[PDB]
This record gives structure tokens, C-alpha cells and sequence, in this order.
């Protein structure tokens, strides 16, 4: 705590509603003051206490990095994993401002929303790697960026989270105190043992983004961090992201994320979640607690108020006040926790199916393709898998986080993961249906067998009977994973690795499908020449057929790219990636440093099966004539807010985030068909135990006719090619040769030049 | 500087290495501690058991003529003797009828036999008489048969001493009784040996140790280059379980281990005596070594590695189906154990006319 609380401003453009925090705040008795800042009982996953005094209502604080979750009446957004892979920054802002519409319409406050690299991507196996986007900072810097912009246009205040370095589900261990048992007297969470160039160069990158962004609030995480909980730690909360980030929002507990009454007051935590909620089994350790810290002396009136500030500003900057939400009226939380009956609201806009379509359409990644794709007119089509059509119990069966069926129940599509980032979905169109839409426009015949291939009686009769006269055999994978667990290793999910086998067994044309929360092993079938083409579609949310089938068909081409390293074996990755003990305090030392995903793959030379940024059309790009234009120089002038980062150049007038050159190149449609292609940009910023390459743009074009040629155009910030200096804690262009590079992926980069400044 | 290589069980031990990983995944960090650290009983050393996946105590008795302290056994001659035949059957042969006696007597583990330490730098060594030859070959050849015998008979082998133990002159062991310490007194004689000389001397014969199949070894009481045997990183992490790919455990000589972390980081899988001999040899380990792994200082996986060799030799020589029967003699004596002796002869026929 040598790290001391500083006070909230407003920064720059919260400035006026600052004003407003403060005048209000400062009229609070200690009462009101412990009030909202600690949570009550309510329909929302979480709820802050009124004002009522003051007219300040009770904030609905709901989960959602989909989306509202646990209502009816809305749209299942794909997930953020998806997003990442249509490195598309217009799709990415248009999914945040979609579901920010729903949320707000749903009456929403704050939107425990979105996930800003936390988890980024240390593991591979990651439970909940879904809910972010890419393994990599600076793209999750961009999807960040664009995640919080969508949402808080929408007038719904932003909880990024989970702030920092939790990067694994097993041992999160949150504080719970329920059934005469307490998990102080279990485990601690685990504790990420972060050095200090690793935390800034790696985990803090795409918080510093959402920051800029204006996140009105950020969620402090489950971890511990060098040994003391996120929620309370000094260093992470109080100097990092309120000085050095100069954050002006609230830090909101995760959900039994706070483990103490004074140091949490103490070491940067604002709001304390849920508090009277979930039966105060997760821990309630302010409100009136709080009232008798602050009335003995032990907790000053003024730390408390800043934390009333913080959280009431984001309420009137995005107009609450004046242009309040509508009441929630959806029982999410559940009986026999709250017994209270639900409303009906219905939110879904025109437009919105279409979207989330169209996220799915240029999201689906081909990984292979022999010639079997795009599809003509096929007559007689096989399809094998659960995935292709329906949870068997319905599509919200699996209850209102997305986890309670059986652990051999056929869910159906993996539209979403599980747990508090999911969502209901109103139908699903499922792969069979728009295959067979399809089929009947072509006079085709098609069957699926979508029973579980081991244990239903005649199913692999069914199968070896059907595919020898397809055409085309379609395989439907899918691996569902969920927050509370990380994923024991790449196995496919229920009878996938059977299905594989039979069909490689009676068909020499498999396409594969799979919808998966993360990286699965297929070692046993990807160059196996029955399967003809490989396609991951991700988590597409509702319209996971209609978004599929116009690319089987080459009604438009596919685009997307990998967003992670596609590795043969969990064993290629960063050691460590999800440690299991039952010490009591439990230690992950990120000795790795920076080097996650493909920086330990580049560095290690480890080749992978499909490298991160990578993704196949039906046509080919070549690449041309690299120009770095150093006279391409702007100021910043467009975040939203300011972070205080140091930095060895700034004369007092310029910022970290200027961008000080553009470099520029030329694609050419060097195929035979129309294609969209996502070009990349990789720095090697010189330095000791550095990155091979580091990706520091991406520019997405649409639709080039074959023939044409199109120029890729990326902007360079200070920051991007920037160090963090431990010796003289600030951010710094190092000396020495900067070689930049520009292709289709991490791997595939026929452009180079060295810069030298 | 030298990290601690994982076993994976090696040529002949792979199934049993893989029944000892899984039987070890299975235990909560107080059963690693009990394991790998020596409790009270009748036998020189005991493992304390993993009683809730019923694995028992392990009965670890010197030494390398026969089970010591016990009556209704034969008295075999000594390693010297032996090697003086210059007769590599009877050297098999005695082992094989000294692992009969130990298996039928009730041991898990023979303290024996002894692999070249001491080998015989002095022709003063007060125990020299207990290895072979003074000569790397033959002392090689030796301890490949006599491990050999052994483990064919039933009995997992420790090979003692690793390494560079020469003199019995200052071996200083570890003791804190009364109140003076030898830790206070004065450290352990330091061997301080080249490498060449390691490696062409001193490692020989216990590479045909490794090579036999020796289940553990017993690092010695001397330090080497100013560092414990026991807690010798290059010892034990890099000559012995990464050069000479050592698969099995490393079994403390009695206050041959000095300290709790070192120990635990530099290659030592079993504490002992532990809680025996009233815990005057030292006790750094059990409920220490429980505290270290809850509070962070010693990661658990560390630890089930230490687990995972000893259990190696005891699903390997199939002491699990085929239980060795109870150890009946209190072999540690009054008053420092107060336990009642049973009998049991163990005598062959043939035995006497091998002698
Ligand atoms: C007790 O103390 C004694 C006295 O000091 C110790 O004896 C020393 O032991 C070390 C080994 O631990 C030994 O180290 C070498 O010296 C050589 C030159 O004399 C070096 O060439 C050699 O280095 C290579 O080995 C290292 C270890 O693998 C490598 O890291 C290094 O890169 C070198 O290897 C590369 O090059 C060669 C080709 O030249 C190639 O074959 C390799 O594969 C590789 O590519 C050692 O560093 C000292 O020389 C010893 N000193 C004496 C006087 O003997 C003894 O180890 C101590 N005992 C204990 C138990 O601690
Ligand atoms: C988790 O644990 C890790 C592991 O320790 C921890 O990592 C360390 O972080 C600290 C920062 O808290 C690093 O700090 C230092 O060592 C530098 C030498 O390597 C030292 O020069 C640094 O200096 C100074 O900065 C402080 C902070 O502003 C300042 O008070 C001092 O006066 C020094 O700066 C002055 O001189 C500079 C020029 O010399 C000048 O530029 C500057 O403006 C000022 O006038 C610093 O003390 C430490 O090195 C890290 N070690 C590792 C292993 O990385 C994480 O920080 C922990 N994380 C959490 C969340 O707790
Ligand atoms: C433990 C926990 O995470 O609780 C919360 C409630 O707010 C937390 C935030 C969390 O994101 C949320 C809402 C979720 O959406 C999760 O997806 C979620 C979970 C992860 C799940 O929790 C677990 O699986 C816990 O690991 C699990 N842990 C334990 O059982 C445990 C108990 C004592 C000591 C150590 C551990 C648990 C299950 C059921 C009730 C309480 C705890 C409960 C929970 O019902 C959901 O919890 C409840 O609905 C609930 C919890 C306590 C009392 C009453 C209801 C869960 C769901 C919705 C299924
Ligand atoms: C600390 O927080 C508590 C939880 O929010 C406060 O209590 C709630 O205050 C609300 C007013 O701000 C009440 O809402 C209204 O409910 C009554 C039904 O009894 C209706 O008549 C009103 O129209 C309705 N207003 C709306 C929603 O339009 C809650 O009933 C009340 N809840 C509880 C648990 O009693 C405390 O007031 C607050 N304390 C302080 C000092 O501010
Ligand atoms: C269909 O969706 C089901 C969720 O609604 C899913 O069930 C759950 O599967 C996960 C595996 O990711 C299991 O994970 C847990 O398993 C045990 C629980 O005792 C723990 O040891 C693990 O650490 C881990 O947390 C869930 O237990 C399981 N849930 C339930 C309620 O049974 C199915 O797997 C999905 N179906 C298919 C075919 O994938
Ligand atoms: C840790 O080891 C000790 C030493 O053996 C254990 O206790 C003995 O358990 C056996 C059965 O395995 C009983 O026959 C003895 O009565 C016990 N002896 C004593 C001194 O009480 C102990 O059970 C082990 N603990 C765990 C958790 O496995
Ligand atoms: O108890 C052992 C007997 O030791 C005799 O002496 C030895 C010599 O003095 C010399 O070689 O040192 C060793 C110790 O390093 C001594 O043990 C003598 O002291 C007798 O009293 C003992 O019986
Ligand atoms: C102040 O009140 C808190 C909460 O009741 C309590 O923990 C603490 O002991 C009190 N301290 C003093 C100095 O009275
Ligand atoms: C809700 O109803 C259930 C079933 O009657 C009851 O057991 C439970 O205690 C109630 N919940 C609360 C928090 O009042
Ligand atoms: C491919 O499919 C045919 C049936 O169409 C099958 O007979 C053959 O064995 C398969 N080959 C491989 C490599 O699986
Ligand atoms: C952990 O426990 C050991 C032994 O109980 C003690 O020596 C050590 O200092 C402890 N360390 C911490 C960080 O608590
Ligand atoms: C992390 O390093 C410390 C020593 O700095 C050690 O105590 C801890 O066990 C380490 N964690 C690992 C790598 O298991
Ligand atoms: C054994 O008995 C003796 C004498 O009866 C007693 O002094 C001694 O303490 C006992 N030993 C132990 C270890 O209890
Ligand atoms: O110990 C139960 C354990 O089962 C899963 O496989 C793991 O990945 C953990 O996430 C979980 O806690
Ligand atoms: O069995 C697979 C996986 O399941 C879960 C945990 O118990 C892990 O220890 C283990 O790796
Ligand atoms: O970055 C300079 C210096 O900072 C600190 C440590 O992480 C060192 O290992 C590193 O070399
Ligand atoms: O010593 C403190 C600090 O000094 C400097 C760097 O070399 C860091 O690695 C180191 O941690
Ligand atoms: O043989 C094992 C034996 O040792 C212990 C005793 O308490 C008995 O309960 C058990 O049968
Ligand atoms: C549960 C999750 O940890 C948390 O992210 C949610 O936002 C609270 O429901
Ligand atoms: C005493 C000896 O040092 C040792 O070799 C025995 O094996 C333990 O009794």
C-alpha cells in the first residue's frame, strides 16, 4: 500500500459527469456511501444499492460478453472468439453495439462486459478462453478497443474484465462461505507470478485499450497476483491501472473475488459484488461492515467517496439519470437462490439475425481444402453428427449459464460455451436445415444421423449403410468447454473421435465442421485424404447453419483466420499452462514472460499444424510493393480517455499512442475467384530474449475481383514499437533493426524490410 | 544450475512407473509427505504408509551380508569375501540367497549393496570390507551381480554410498541429541574429486548398479566439493538421474540428510530415519516438507516425482499382489524402541553349504 489511492478526476471526456459524481457523493451520509457500493438483492446478476434519498435507483449490473444473459426476448450473439476470427473491425463494433442495444432495451446499467485479456491466452485449454478474442495483445487491443466503444454508444456502462493475468479456471478458487464450509480453509487462488516487463508488454496491452476506449469499469479478477488477491492488490489496482493507466472508473469484485473487508477499501476495489446477493454465500464484507469501518476510524470517508464517484460516473455520462433504462423484469439468478417470478420483454431488432449471420459467414476458417469446396450442385449428401441439429432437450435446456445438462446430453450446435458469458438463444438454425434448404433447391436427397454414434443401437450400421452412395459426407464436430474448468486436454467432445473414424472408414470425400470453444486434436484424420476439407466455425450463436452453408456452397468465399495457434500437441505450448494441486496456495510462475501462443512457438521453432492468422479462400493474394511513408504521422486525439503511461519521448505535448509512420502494401486477386483477404503486419523490435515477431496490424478487404488489386494500409503508434524499461519503469523505442512484415499469416509474410531509427 | 529430470520408468520398469504415477496422482500432499519421509517401527527405516490407497509401510533393512538384528538367519560372508573368489556365480549366488533371507524375513528394501562407496581410496576404511574390490571393474562387475541377486529374489535394492565416500574418519552424520548439534561441531568430511576422476573412478560401478536394476540408491554422508551428498544438485540431479538416467529413488543414509529445501531441490526422494531413532538423525522433512509444499516454497509435483520412484520398485518387484510377510524382530533395540520380538526361520536348505 506504499502505492497510495488516487482520486478520480473524470479525466477527459467524463469531465462534466465527474462533476455531477462528486456533487452528489458529497451530500452522502456513511450509510448511503456503504449503500452502493456494496451489492443488494435484485434480478440482475448483481445489483448496487439506492440512493433513494438522493434519487439515485439501483444499477442492474447483468452478464454478457454475448450478450444479457438468463433473459428471453433476445438474440444470441456469436462469441468474442468468433469476432476475433473475422479480423473484421467493423464486425466487432457492430457485434458490441447489437448487443448493447439488447442490454440497454433488456435495462441494463453496467454490462459485465466485455473481456479484455483476461483470460488472453496463456493455455490453450483455457475453460472460458471463448469469451475473449484473440491470443495475441495487440489484436485483442483492437477487438477491446471496439467491444467497449459498441457497448457504451449503446448508453450501457462497460465492466471489462478480468483484470489481471487470470489465466486459468482450475484453482481460481472464488471466496464462497456456504454448507458450513469456507474455501479459506481449502485453497487460495491460484497466484500468476507475473514479472514486471511480462505484465506491461503482455497483460496489460489490451487494458490499457479498453481504458482508452472509456471502460466505465473494470472487473478485478479471481487470481491472486504474487500472492495477494487481484481484488486487493495495491500495485495491480491502485498504481498500474489507476495511476499508471490513469483509470477514472470503478473496480467491481468478480463474484466472490473479494476476500477482505480493509484491504480491498484500502488497495484499489470500488464495488463489492454481490453482496447481499447469492445469499451472501460469496462473501459480504462491506456494506455495513463498511458503515462501522468508516464510523471507528479505520477506513476514511474519503477513500469510500471516491469509490461512490467512481461508480457514479459512468451513470451520468451515459445519461442514466436523464434518459433511464427500463425496468428489468427477468428473474436470472434462479430459485431457489431468488424466488421471484419473471416479465416479458422482447428486444430482438430487425437486423440483428443478419448480423450475427454475417459475423458467422466471415468468421467460418477453412484449414483444408483438396478440392472439395466450394460445393456445386451434390445429388446425394450424408451428414453425421449432434452438432448438426438440436440439443436434444431443447436449445436453452442446458438452463440459464449454459452448463446444467448431463455430461453425455447431445446439446446439439455449439453455439455458445458455458457459463456466466452465455446466453439463451430463441431457436436454432441448425447445420441440417440450411444443408437441406439447399439440397431441395438442388433436387438433392440428404441424411443425417445425429444420435450418439457409441451408445444408440444401429448406429454405426446407419452410418456404414449411408455414406458409400454420398456424394459428399459432412461431419459435425463440436467441444464444449465452460467457466469453473479448464479443458483436460484437445479430445473432441461426446462421440467425436468415433465419428472421425467411421467416416474416414465408408467416405472419400469428408467435410469436416467443427464448432469448438478452443483448439481440438485431430492429428488422427487431417491428412487423411477421405477428408477433403477441414472448416472451424467457432461459437456462431444462433444463425450457426444459414452463416455455414453459402461458404460450403462458395456463395461467398470464406475469410476468416485463426485467432490462436493450432498446435499437433498440447505439449508444444507454454509449460505449466494450467497447474493442478491441492497446496494450499497454489503458484503459477509465468516464466514464459511475454512468449504465449506463437511468440513461444516462433521462439521455441516449434512448428504448428495451423498457425495463428492463418485461414484459407477459394482463391489466392499475392503480395507487393511494401512502402513505409515515415512523412504518415498523426496525433492522437481520438481515445476516448487517457492513460498516464510513461514514455522516454514525450517533450510534453505528444503521446504514446501517436502514430508516427504507415506502411502500405499491395494484394492482387491471383485466383479465379472473388475473395475477402486479411492482411497482417509482424514488427521484430530488437532487444534481448524478444519475440520473433510481433503482429502490429491487420487490414480485412472485401470482395476483390479476380484480377484486381487492392492497397493494405496500417497505422504505426509509438506504442507498437515500444519496450517496456524495468530499470526506468516507462515505455521506450529501443535501438537497433526493426523488421517489418506484411502477408496472410504469421508464417506466410513474402513482404520485409528493416526500419532503423 | 541442474534441474530434477521426471522418471518415466526407463526400460524395465515402464509399467511399473506408470501404475506408480497413477496410485501417486491419487494422493493429497500430507500422504506424499508420509511416503517420503522414515516413521517408527522395527526395521532400520519405515515409509509411512498411504494407508487410505492401501499402500503400507515399507520395511527398509540393512545391510549387505543379510538382514541384520534378526535371528533364524544365516550369517553370509562379506562383500570382500566374495570378491576374493573372483567367481561371478557365487556372487550372484550369495545375493540371491541373502535376498531370499530379506524377502522371507519380511523386507521391502535391503540397505545394500554397496556399489563402490567406499571403494577404497584407503585400505583403512573402517567399513571397506563391505564392498568388493578396490578396482572400478570388478567392484562394477561385482555389484551388477550382487544387485542382480537381490532384486531376483524379491528384495528392492538401495546401493549405497553415492558417492565419494572414502573415509569413515569425520563423515560427521547429522545428530542432534542432548542439546549439541553436529551441525554446530563440524561439517562432514568434503570429497573434493575432479571430474575425469568421478567420472572413470567413482561412478563406475555404480552405473553397473543402475544398469542391474537397482531400485534406489543411498547417498553417502560426505560432502562433495563442500556441498552434502545428499543435496548435491550436480550429484544427484545431473550425475546420477540425468547422466546415468537413474529411474529410481534416492534414499537418505541415516543423517545424511542436512536441510528441508536444498534436499528437496537437489535430488533426495527419502528422508530417513525420520520419526525413528527418537528423531535425533534430523526430521526435515514430514511435517516440514508439508508446510514447504502448502506455503509454496516446494512445487507438489516435485514431490510426487519422489513419490513416483519409490512406488516404482514396489509395483516392479510386485510386493503389491504379492505382499512380502510381516517383519517380526525389533532391530532398532531398547530403550530407543520398546517393541516385542516374534520369531521366524528363514534358514534354507543349501544355504549353509553356499556359505
Ligand atoms: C567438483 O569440482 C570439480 C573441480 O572443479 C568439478 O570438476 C569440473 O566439472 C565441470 C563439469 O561439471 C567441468 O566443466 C568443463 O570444462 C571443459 C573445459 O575444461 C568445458 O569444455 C566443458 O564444457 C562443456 O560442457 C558444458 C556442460 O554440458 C557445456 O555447457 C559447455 O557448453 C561445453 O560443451 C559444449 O562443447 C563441447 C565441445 O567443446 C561439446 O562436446 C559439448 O557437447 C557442448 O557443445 C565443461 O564446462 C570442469 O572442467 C571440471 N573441472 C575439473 C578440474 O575436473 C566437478 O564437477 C565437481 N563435482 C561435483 C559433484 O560438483
Ligand atoms: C510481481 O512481482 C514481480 C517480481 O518482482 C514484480 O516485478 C518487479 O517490479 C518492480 C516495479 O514494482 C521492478 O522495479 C524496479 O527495479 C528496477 C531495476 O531493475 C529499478 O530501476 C526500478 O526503479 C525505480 O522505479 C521506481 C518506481 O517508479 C522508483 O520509485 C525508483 O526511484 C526508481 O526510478 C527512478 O530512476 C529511474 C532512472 O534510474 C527514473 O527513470 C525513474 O523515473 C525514477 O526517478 C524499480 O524499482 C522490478 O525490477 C521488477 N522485477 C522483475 C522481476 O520484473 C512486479 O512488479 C509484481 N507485480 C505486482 C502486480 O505486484
Ligand atoms: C460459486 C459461484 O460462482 O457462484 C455464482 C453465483 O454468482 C457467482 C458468479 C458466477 O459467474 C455464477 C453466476 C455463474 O454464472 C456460473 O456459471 C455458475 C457456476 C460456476 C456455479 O458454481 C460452481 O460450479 C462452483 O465452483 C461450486 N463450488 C462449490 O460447490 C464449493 C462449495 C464450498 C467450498 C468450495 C467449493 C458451486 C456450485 C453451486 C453452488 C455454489 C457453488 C454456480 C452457479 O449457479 C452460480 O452460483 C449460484 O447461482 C449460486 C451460488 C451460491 C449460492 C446460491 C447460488 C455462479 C452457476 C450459474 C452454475
Ligand atoms: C440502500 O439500498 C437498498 C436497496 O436498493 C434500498 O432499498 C430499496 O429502495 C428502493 C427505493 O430507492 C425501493 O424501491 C420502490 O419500492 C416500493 C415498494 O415498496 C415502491 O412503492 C416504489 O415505487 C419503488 N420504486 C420503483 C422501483 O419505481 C425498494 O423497495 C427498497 N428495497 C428494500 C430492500 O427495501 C435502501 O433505501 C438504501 N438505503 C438508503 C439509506 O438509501
Ligand atoms: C453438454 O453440455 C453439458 C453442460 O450443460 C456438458 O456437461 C458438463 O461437461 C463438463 C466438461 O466440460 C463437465 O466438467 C466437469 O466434470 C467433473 C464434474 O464432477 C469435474 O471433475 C471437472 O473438473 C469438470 O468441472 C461437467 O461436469 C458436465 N456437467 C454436468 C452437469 O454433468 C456436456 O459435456 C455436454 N455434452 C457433450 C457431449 O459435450
Ligand atoms: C502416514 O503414515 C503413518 C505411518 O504408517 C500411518 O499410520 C499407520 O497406518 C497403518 C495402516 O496403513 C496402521 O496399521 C497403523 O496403526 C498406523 N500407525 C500409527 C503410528 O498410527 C498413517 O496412517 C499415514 N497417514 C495417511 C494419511 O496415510
Ligand atoms: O568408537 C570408534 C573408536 O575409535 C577409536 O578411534 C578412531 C581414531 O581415533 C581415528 O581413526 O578417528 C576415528 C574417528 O574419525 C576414531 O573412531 C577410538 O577413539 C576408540 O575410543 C573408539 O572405540
Ligand atoms: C472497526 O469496525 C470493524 C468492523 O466492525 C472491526 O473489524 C474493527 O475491530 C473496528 N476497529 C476498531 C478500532 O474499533
Ligand atoms: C426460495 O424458495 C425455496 C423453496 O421454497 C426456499 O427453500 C428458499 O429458502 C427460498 N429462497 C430465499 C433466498 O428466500
Ligand atoms: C477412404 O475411403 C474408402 C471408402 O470410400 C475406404 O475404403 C478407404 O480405406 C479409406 N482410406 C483411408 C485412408 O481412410
Ligand atoms: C513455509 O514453511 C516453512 C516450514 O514450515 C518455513 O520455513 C517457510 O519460511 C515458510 N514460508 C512462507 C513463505 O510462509
Ligand atoms: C516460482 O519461483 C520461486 C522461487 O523464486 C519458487 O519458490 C516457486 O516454487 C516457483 N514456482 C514454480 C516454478 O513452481
Ligand atoms: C523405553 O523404555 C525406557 C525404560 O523403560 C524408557 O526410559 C524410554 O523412554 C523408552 N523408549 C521410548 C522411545 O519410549
Ligand atoms: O479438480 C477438478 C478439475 O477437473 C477439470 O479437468 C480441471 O480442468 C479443473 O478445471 C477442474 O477443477
Ligand atoms: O484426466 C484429465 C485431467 O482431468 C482434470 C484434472 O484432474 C487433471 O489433473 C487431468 O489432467
Ligand atoms: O529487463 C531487464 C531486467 O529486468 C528485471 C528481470 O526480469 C531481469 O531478468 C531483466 O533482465
Ligand atoms: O534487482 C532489482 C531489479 O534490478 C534491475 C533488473 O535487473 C531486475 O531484473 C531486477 O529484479
Ligand atoms: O497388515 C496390516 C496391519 O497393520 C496395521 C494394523 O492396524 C492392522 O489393522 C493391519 O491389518
Ligand atoms: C461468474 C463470473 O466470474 C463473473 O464474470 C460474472 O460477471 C458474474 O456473474
Ligand atoms: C548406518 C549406515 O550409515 C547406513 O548405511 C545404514 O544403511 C542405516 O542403518
Amino acid at each position: 500500500t506504499q502505492w497510495p489511492a488516487p482520486l478520480a478526476n473524470g479525466g477527459k471526456s467524463w469531465a462534466s459527469a465527474f462533476k455531477k459524481a462528486k456533487a452528489t457523493v458529497t451530500e452522502m451520509t456513511v450509510e448511503e456511501l456503504a449503500n452502493i457500493t456494496s451489492g443488494v438483492i435484485g434480478l440482475c446478476s448483481g445489483v448496487t444499492g439506492a440512493v433513494t434519498r438522493l434519487g439515485i435507483p439501483e444499477f442492474c449490473l447483468q452478464d454478457g460478453p454475448i450478450g444479457p444473459r438468463g433473459v428471453h426476448g433476445s438474440s444470441q450473439f456469436p462469441a468474442g472468439l468468433t469476432v476475433a476470427a473475422t479480423w473484421d473491425r467493423t464486425l466487432m463494433y457492430a457485434r458490441a453495439r447489437g448487443m448493447g442495444q439488447e442490454f440497454h432495451d433488456q435495462g441494463v446499467h453496467l454490462a459485465l462486459a466485455p473481456v479484455t485479456g483476461g483470460p488472453l491466452g496463456r493455455t490453450p485449454l483455457n475453460g472460458r478462453g471463448w469469451e475473449g478474442t484473440f491470443a495475441d495483445p495487440y489484436a485483442c487491443g483492437e477487438a477491446s478497443y471496439l467491444s467497449v466503444k459498441g457497448l457504451t454508444d449503446a448508453g450501457v456502462a462497460t465492466v471489462s474484465k478480468h483484470w489481471i493475468a487470470y489465466e486459468q479456471e482450475t484453482s481460481r478458487n472464488l471466496y464462497i462461505d456456504i454448507d458450513g464450509v469456507s474455501q479459506a480453509d481449502i485453497q487460495l487462488p491460484i497466484s500468476s507470478n507475473v514479472d514486471d516487463l511480462t505484465m506491461h508488454e503482455l497483460y496489460m496491452w489490451s487494458f490499457a485499450e479498453a481504458v482508452r476506449a472509456g471502460t466505465n469499469h473494470i472487473m478485478c479478477s479471481y487470481n491472486r497476483i504474487n500472492n495477494t488477491h487481484s481484488c486487493s492488490n495495491a500495485k495491480g489496482l491502485n498504481q498500474l491501472l489507476k495511476t499508471e493507466l490513469n483509470f477514472q472508473g470503478g473496480v467491481v469484485s468478480d463474484w466472490g473475488g473479494q476476500w477482505d473487508s480493509v484491504p480491498a477499501a484500502e488497495n484499489g476495489l470500488d464495488v463489492a459484488m454481490p453482496g447481499k446477493g447469492f445469499l451472501g454465500a460469496l462473501g459480504d464484507f462491506w456494506g455495513a461492515t463498511l458503515v462501522e469501518l468508516i464510523n471507528n476510524g479505520t477506513v476514511s470517508e474519503d477513500l469510500v467517496r471516491d469509490k461512490a464517484v467512481r461508480i457514479l460516473t459512468g451513470y451520468y455520462y451515459l445519461g442514466q439519470d436523464t434518459n433511464p433504462p427500463p425496468p428489468f423484469v427477468y428473474n436470472t439468478i434462479g430459485a431457489p437462490t431468488l424466488n421471484a417470478t419473471s416479465g416479458y420483454r422482447n428486444v430482438r431488432k430487425p437486423g440483428t439475425a443478419e448480423l450475427i449471420k454475417e459475423i458467422g459467414s466471415a468468421s467460418v476458417t477453412l484449414l483444408k481444402n483438396t478440392g472439395s469446396l466450394p460445393l456445386k450442385h451434390p445429388q446425394r449428401i450424408a451428414v453425421l453428427g449432434n452438432d448438426a441439429t438440436y440439443n436434444v432437450l431443447g436449445p436453452n435446456a442446458c438452463g440459464l449459464a449454459n452448463s446444467a445438462c448431463d455430461i453425455d446430453n447431445l446439446n446439439g450446435t455449439l453455439t455458445t460455451g458455458g457459463g456466466s458469458g452465455s446466453a439463451l438463444s430463441p431457436y436454432t438454425i441448425t447445420p441440417l436445415e440450411a444443408l437441406q434448404k439447399r439440397a431441395i433447391e438442388d433436387n438433392a436427397e440428404i441424411a443425417a444421423v445425429v444420435a450418439n454414434s457409441n451408445t444408440t443401437t444401429g448406429a454405426e450400421d446407419a452410418i456404414a449403410a449411408l455414406l458409400p452412395d454420398a456424394d459428399v459426407t459432412f461431419v459435425f464436430l463440436n467441444r464444449y468447454s465452460e467457466e469453473g474448468a479448464d479443458a483436460p486436454d484437445f479430445s473432441l467432445g461426446g462421440d467425436g473421435d468415433n465419428l472421425m473414424d467411421l467416416a474416414v472408414t465408408y467416405s472419400s470425400n469428408v467435410v469436416v465442421v467443427i464448432h469448438t470453444t478452443g483448439v481440438v486434436d485431430i492429428e488422427k484424420w487431417a491428412d487423411n485424404p477421405n477428408v477433403t476439407a477441414i472448416l472451424v466455425a467457432y461459437l456462431p450463436g444462433q444463425e450457426a447453419g444459414n452463416s455455414l452453408v453459402p461458404v460450403l456452397y462458395g456463395d461467398v468465399a470464406p475469410s476468416g483466420k485463426l485467432p490462436w495457434t493450432w498446435g499437433k500437441s498440447i505439449d508444444d505450448y507454454v509449460p505449466n499452462g494450467v497447474v493442478y494441486t491441492d497446496a494450499y496456495s497454489p503458484q503459477s510462475n509465468f516464466t514464459e514472460g511475454v512468449f504465449i501462443d506463437y511468440r513461444w512457438f516462433d521462439k521455441m521453432g516449434i512448428t504448428p499444424r495451423y498457425e495463428f492468422g492463418f485461414g484459407l479462400s477459394y482463391t489466392t493474394f499475392t503480395y507487393s510493393n511494401l512502402i513505409v511513408d515515415h512523412g504518415r504521422w498523426a496525433k492522437d486525439y481520438s481515445s476516448v480517455m487517457e492513460t498516464a503511461e510513461p514514455f522516454a519521448e514525450w517533450d510534453g505535448t505528444n503521446s504514446l499512442y501517436d502514430v508516427i509512420f504507415t506502411v502500405f502494401a499491395t494484394i492482387t486477386n491471383t485466383g479465379n475467384l472473388t475473395g475477402s483477404e486479411v492482411a497482417q503486419l509482424y514488427i521484430s523490435i530488437p532487444g534481448d530474449n524478444q519475440p520473433v515477431r510481433q503482429l502490429r496490424g491487420f487490414d480485412k478487404i472485401k470482395d476483390l475481383p479476380v484480377g484486381d488489386s487492392a492497397v493494405v494500409t496500417f497505422p504505426i503508434r509509438r506504442k507498437d514499437v515500444s519496450s517496456w524499461s524495468v530499470v526506468d519503469q516507462l515505455w521506450y523505442v529501443p535501438n537497433g533493426d526493426f523488421l517489418i512484415s506484411v502477408g496472410g499469416s504469421s508464417r506466410d509474410l513474402p513482404l520485409n524490410t528493416t526500419w532503423t531509427p
